[PDB]
């Protein structure tokens, strides 16, 4: 699925991610818009062999279980292609783990280049919220 911007803020806040851990709610939709254009679908391999899946990116080398990330954790508990599903629940959970690790939204490459420092507000404005 590809959320509108809108829907998937809405869909943020209606599962606690807005001012989670300080970062309000543009800030998360902002790092899913540079990580995957808003498709829950996206998935991109790293030069380690690892994966990236979902709406938000989430690695297999900690967070969840491909089945082809040797010597990889899964500190989520899913099957990675769980993070690929319209349903964004298994991602905001997951990411509510990654955000509370101690680098915050720094995990999120993208989030530290494009959105950190900028007027993230600007995701979320003339929604209805
Ligand atoms: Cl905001
Ligand atoms: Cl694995
Ligand atoms: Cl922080
Ligand atoms: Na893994």
């Amino acid at each position: 699925k590809v959320f509108g911007r809108c829907e998937l803020a809405a869909a943020m806040k209606r599962h606690g991610l807005d001012n989670y851990r300080g970062y309000s709610l543009g800030n998360w939709v902002c790092a899913a818009k540079f990580e995957s254009n808003f498709n829950t679908q996206a998935t991109n391999r790293n030069t380690d062999g690892s994966t990236d899946y979902g709406i938000l990116q989430i690695n297999s080398r900690w967070w969840c279980n491909d089945g082809r990330t040797p010597g990889s954790r899964n500190l989520c508990n899913i099957p990675c292609s769980a993070l690929l599903s319209s349903d964004i629940t298994a991602s905001v959970n997951c990411a509510k783990k990654i955000v509370s690790d101690g680098n915050g939204m720094n995990a999120w490459v993208a989030w530290r280049n494009r959105c950190k420092g900028t007027d993230v507000q600007a995701w979320i404005r003339g929604c209805r919220l």
